[PDB]
């Protein structure tokens, strides 16, 4: 059907790891859904020590928003480079079919904007990132990804194809950071993006992270910014990485039904304790909570995450159940 | 059910890679299984040059022992820490539900004792290490993590929901050392834990291993201690690794049913020859030998099993099939 | 039976990434299937700044040729391995059971030959390498290796069970080498390989690769040298990688069916972005092109694929359809 026919709903972005409202089962037909996007370049902290990047961002944010729609709807992303950036930016889409996922349609010098539609035909997770032509790495690893969410028209269905509902759903972007160092090890600083990028290029080329970080900073995902549910609550967790394998573990939980490669139509692998999202993937993991507290959500590489920063927290409220776990002797001595 | 009323068994734990005596299909219900590990840090032999590290142990070993439980039985641990040990030590159990899989209600000292029980819920192979607030990888690189196998009620079951039964169980862990080196490449050597800990923590940050082994050393399963089977015999080997990603290979074999990620109410993966493990996890897989000779099971970064010590050997007795492979013509000039 | 009464074929191989002629559906019985491998030790131009190794090759190509056959033929290779070469070589089949996958019956010196036969059991795309003992990741991250697929007899099923039918095949050999380099960073010139060995080891001991590439160089799958189709063209992509992860990525396409781990009694794996193949594995994905155009096929590493190597080309010719992606506005000043 002519695509002028179709209903058109606006998205509002909201910030990581939170994600904008929107149905689970589909309760329009077909739509046309817009999104707005505008690239900002700016400084951004993204460690204890006061580590400051020069950071490629979607909408002001490391990572770019969660966009949600469903199966078969069309997407049509206004993309915005303001005249305050210095460089050139685009978009690929993984959850998009040609041109190199929309890249080579959306190509924007500062000053500039396009519009992009593409049919979203697959559900699933999927992540979309910057590849500007013999730039991709540098611009991806600077922060400019993000991930969309295509539902089935019909909701997540667990192994045997009954309903799974969420009752709250998050995002967590895991960036990999390359800050070249110098031979004693210390961090250099650059006075423009040009004179940054070789250097860039060698520190990306020793494919060991200076940083890995949720929601762009060592401690985002902590604290007062801490994810939070109560006992008995069904929680969505997706979680996307643009270039590097990651492992997400929940301490003191699983994934009850885990799509670690981020696709609806296959059977989600149930009571995992720990699953691989590839690099240049977005997987999805649901949990119900059993137990209040403070868990830690964290790459299971646990170098990645206590010492270069892949761990957050979340706290939940409710009842202890000591049928499941009760300390039956306190630590004391003998 | 009230936990009293219920029966309980003791278990006496064996070093890797053997595995205390279980019942694959459980001949009683459920039941409280009491463990109890003695936590040793001591020094360690790790690779043929001679480098001695700290290690810490549960129970001597690296890794810790094998735990085999059923679903919906309770693991009643009794951990000691005793006085000659110098570190505050924990546990987390990623088969457990809250409080951090445990570690949050197991803190001891040296001195002190406690005693843990949870309600082992999910099916699978299931990590578990050492998680002390604020030093959680260097304790599991030092060696401080095993692994706890939770089986169904009634047994291992096929892609097809048919009974699948081991003759042999070998529980293989592979450890990720970290041994700081100094500009010139040696491997430095520390007074105390205190002294050693910020270059522990600046070589961790590099993400290169200087050793990886099976059963704490290299060579460790090789010769004398090669793993045995013969021709015809149903093998399970339970593979755990609580920091890194490793990718199990049999040579001149395969992984008949593997559960690659080790969790049992999913179908296993048939035929593999090589299986992902990620950090964090541990995986099981079965296969039924069809040849005699030498095999060697080893971590398929081959970098990681020749030379760094991810590489183990099985010596297998029975008849030679000549219609599975044959030298039609042995080496020999033209 | 008896195998001197089977049918014999003999295959003549072609250089990756094209694959020698055969039958998706097995048009015969059970055969024995003949190949002959030559062994060339041979200088080549890896980048585009000319760094030359000393290349080890089955055939004179990196990766090897892909061997095709179906399940429950037999393999016999004859590997001659020429007076012209300097060192001792073997093979190693994934797909095969028992003697190290052969290469304890296959060990021959320059100027030596020999012809080992196994029976192909399993149906799935395996990696075969050289493995000569005490030298296995120095002869496979030289070059030595490649990739057989042994078919189900009825050909490839979807996960339903109802017939996959490709209409061209591609293999993409991916390999990483470990140049070795200098305290100043540049790559390290060598007189004979006997004088290069303890300095491969060490670069190699980095676990840090100094290209990754597919088909032996950099660029070698772009230009004149892309891979092609057709919109509407059903095309499998058979991708090895014989001792490191990798990452597949279509970039403005998909997976519609994925074996990630490369074993056709699996199920295949639904619309994937992009699928992990664990070193030491071979898999397979089949693509529907729906788009015309240039498509990059990488490594979703994306430091990996832009500045180590590992990208290629897809040239798709046909219609251009609007519905599924069009540029609404194109990118213009406001
Ligand atoms: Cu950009
Ligand atoms: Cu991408
Ligand atoms: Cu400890
Ligand atoms: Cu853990
Ligand atoms: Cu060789
Ligand atoms: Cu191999």
């Amino acid at each position: 059907v002519d695509i002028s026919t179709l209903p058109r709903v606006k998205v509002d972005l909201v910030k990581p790891p939170f994600v904008h409202a929107h149905d689970q089962v589909a309760k329009t037909g077909p739509r046309v859904v817009e999104f707005t996007m505008t690239i900002e370049e700016k400084k951004l902290v993204i460690d204890r020590e006061g580590t400051e990047i020069h950071a490629m961002t979607f909408n002001g944010s490391v990572p770019g928003p969660l966009m949600v729609v469903h199966e078969n709807d069309y997407v049509e992303l206004r993309l915005i480079n303001p005249d305050t950036n210095t460089l050139l930016h685009n978009i690929d889409f993984h959850a998009a079919t040609g041109a190199l996922g929309g890249g080579a349609l959306t190509q924007v010098n500062p000053g500039e904007e396009t519009t992009l539609r593409f049919k979203a035909t697959k559900p699933g997770v999927f992540v979309y990132h910057c590849a500007p032509e013999g730039m991709v790495p540098w611009h991806v690893t600077s922060g400019m990804n993000g991930a969309i969410m295509v539902l089935p028209r019909d909701g997540l269905k667990d192994e045997k194809g009954q309903p799974l509902t969420y009752d709250k759903i998050y995002y967590v972007g895991e960036q990999d950071f390359y800050v070249p160092k110098d031979e004693a090890g210390n961090y250099k600083k650059y006075e423009t993006p040009g004179e940054a990028y070789e250097d860039a290029v060698k520190a990306m080329r020793t494919l060991t992270p200076t940083h890995i970080v949720f929601n762009g900073a060592v401690g985002a995902l902590t604290g007062d910014h801490a994810l939070t549910a109560a006992v008995g609550e069904r929680v969505l967790v997706v979680h996307s990485q643009a270039n590097r394998d990651t492992r997400p573990h929940l301490i003191g939980g699983h994934g009850d039904y885990v799509w670690a490669t981020g696709k609806f139509r296959n059977p989600p692998d149930l009571d995992q304790e720990t699953w691989l999202i590839p690099g240049g993937t977005a997987g999805a993991a649901f949990y119900t909570f059993r137990q209040p507290g403070v868990y830690a959500y964290v790459n299971h590489n646990l170098i990645e995450a206590f010492e270069l920063g892949a761990a957050g927290h979340f706290k939940v409220t409710g009842e202890w159940n000591d049928d499941l776990m009760t300390s039956v002797v306190k630590p004391a001595s003998m």
